[PDB]
């Protein structure tokens, strides 16, 4: 395999399926990549993300500088390694948890003990990491924003995406085995996304993430910014929608040409109770389904649904056992890779536009 | 195969060893059995727990009967289907939890709502539970007890004993299907021992618990115990030690004629950081443990042990990972399965007194 190929198999409008080939494995597009923490998911074995279908899964890159280090996982054989996921991992830059979760300068950000995260030491920590694909350091722009300050912001994020590139690739062992992608900024305005998406091309990435969306905005606001940015970026390349989202986000971003998700939504709805389904989601808390014997959803493939009730679930979730954590974890990844699965056969049969239809009448 | 058979193998001295076997299958003895929730093992899958050599599990009838209910899991399919273990199952009376997590008479015990559990009502919980193997319902004596104290606590349980008996047979079905196990009493007293098992070989039971140890006594009363205890039993059934315990507690017990354990240790020790080893216990949180590149255990044919290291494992625990606990977890419970494993082959092959040696010596 390359470093990184990225394949358009087939076309809907301005969705698209394919395949990213990298070193240590295929990604198939458009690709949900559930989020971590030290475990690959919140509460499931390597082996049982991948069992969902899983193809990626994101590193929380700011989790892990902090405890246990990168460095020390550096010494330990890298993330991949200490984890036991063997296929790729897509690091995040850590800003978007530090500027969450602090002094800001054109260095980069002071945090609390107290550090700095600089694109360059954000970079070197994704390779101590090991990561396959890196994400530029950023800033997040507040919604809302203003037009100048969200100028001033992008403008900043883009000296740091140069920064970005020119530490990856004097990195030898980094530049030839992983991948860098650059994040689109602007918040709203259509005339700072271009100015994003043209400085970001002309500094070259191998994938482009639209950012600075699922801040507050709200569904019809992503989805409008969403229409006139994602053909900004280059065409030929993955469009990757930050942080994003419920189901219905996920398909709507897919017909504006979004190819790669990561959500912490499918984990946290899990350990609270909220199972996803072809109807809708459901909370199994409720006294609705303490004698209920169907499965979370009636056409899931996952493990869960062949072997456990609603009913045994509803109890293990009331009665705070963590195997009702496993359980509520491993069914909701597994209904986002099936999701993403329909999404890709849909689009690969040209009947895309009918599956979102059918999916928004059952699922609402 | 039949309601129940105990056959045993071999013998070295006082051990045995042998199978039991039941409807829902074969339990090869020395047996450890895992202690759930309404999860097989707190943290595991029932394929886990079979897959670390379990052949039968202790269903935490206390917890059970408060939440979900007794007749909710029987509503459901029993307690086989709800969970999801297909193999034979082992259910306390719930009186130890009750006296030891209240008004106590002839009757049997009130408790806080407010709840009377008599030897009748055990025994019909069990039976909606489905049980294979249902625990009379008794009282263990405090400990220290004086002789009277000792005396009138054991005489009750006696008489209890018997109400189980009939309870347990006026229903056709539990009669038919499952087994039923008398419970020894009499604190450290031989003489009241002796009385206690007199009282339950008149009334007959399928197997024989040895009751009121582990409650505080120390190892070396309690083998002093047993060693004139065990003898009181009937030696063609099988005997079964209550709460015990810590691998040389359950290896001297051997020794001594005991045939069957349960105990939490293996899952509270797991998940507060305490790995069986070998060795001796280690506790995974310990700093030296940060860069250690080991498995928990050296020899372990665990998976746990095939795919992890302690460094992993000790940032999981040190992080309060869910992932952490599954690990510790499922180690912990094969490590006992394992010893089991090692106590039923060397009794097989005439070497248990030097494996007894072997293991203390390394152990400790
Ligand atoms: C939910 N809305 C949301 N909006 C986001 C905008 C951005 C952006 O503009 N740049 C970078 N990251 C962004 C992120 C972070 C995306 N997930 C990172 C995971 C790693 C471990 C835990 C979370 C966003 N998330
Ligand atoms: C630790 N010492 C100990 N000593 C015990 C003496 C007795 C007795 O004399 N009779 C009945 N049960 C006894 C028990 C209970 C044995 N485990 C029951 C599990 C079900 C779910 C959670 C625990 C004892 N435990
Ligand atoms: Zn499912
Ligand atoms: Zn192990």
């Amino acid at each position: 395999r390359p470093r990184f190929s990225f394949s358009i198999a087939a076309r809907e409008g301005k969705a698209r399926t394919g395949t990213i080939e990298m070193k240590r494995g295929v990604i198939r597009t458009p690709a949900f990549m559930p989020v971590g923490t030290a475990a690959t998911v919140k509460a499931l074995k390597p082996e049982t993300v991948r069992a969902t279908g899983a193809d990626i899964i994101l590193g929380n890159t700011y989790h892990l500088m902090l405890r246990p280090g990168a460095e020390r996982i550096a010494k330990l054989g890298g993330l991949h390694s200490f984890m036991g996921w063997d296929r790729p991992i897509l690091t995040d830059s850590g800003g978007y948890q530090v500027m969450s979760l602090t002094k800001q300068s054109e260095e980069g950000v002071t945090f609390k003990s107290r550090h700095m995260l600089s694109p360059e030491r954000s970079i070197e920590i994704q390779h101590l990491l090991g990561s396959d694909i890196v994400m530029a350091f950023d800033e997040c722009t507040p919604y809302p924003a203003t037009p100048s300050r969200a100028a001033s912001s992008m403008e900043r994020s883009m000296r740091w995406a140069k920064r970005s590139r020119d530490a990856f690739d004097s990195r030898k062992e980094q530049a030839e085995n992983a991948a860098l992608f650059g994040i689109q900024q602007g918040s709203v305005f259509e005339n700072l996304r271009q100015q994003s998406a043209d400085a970001l091309a002309e500094i070259g990435f191998d994938g482009y993430a639209v950012g600075g969306l699922a801040v507050g905005e709200g569904q019809d606001e992503m989805f409008r910014v969403l229409d006139f940015s994602v053909p900004m970026l280059p065409d030929d390349k993955p469009h990757y929608l930050m942080g994003v989202g419920k189901p219905d986000d996920i398909v709507g971003a897919v017909e504006r040409g979004i190819d790669m998700f990561d959500c912490v939504l499918p984990t946290r709805s899990g350990r609270n109770g909220q199972a996803f389904t072809w109807d809708g989601p459901i909370n199994i808390r409720n006294a609705r389904f303490s004698e209920d014997l169907k499965p979370l959803d009636s056409e899931c493939h996952c493990a869960v649904c062949q072997k456990w009730s609603r009913a045994y679930i509803h109890h293990l979730i009331r009665a705070g056992e963590i195997l009702g954590a496993m359980l509520m974890t491993e069914h909701n990844i597994a209904f986002y890779q099936q999701l993403m699965q329909k999404i890709r056969d849909s689009i690969s049969e040209g009947r895309f536009s009918q599956f979102a239809q059918d999916f928004r009448a059952r699922y609402f």
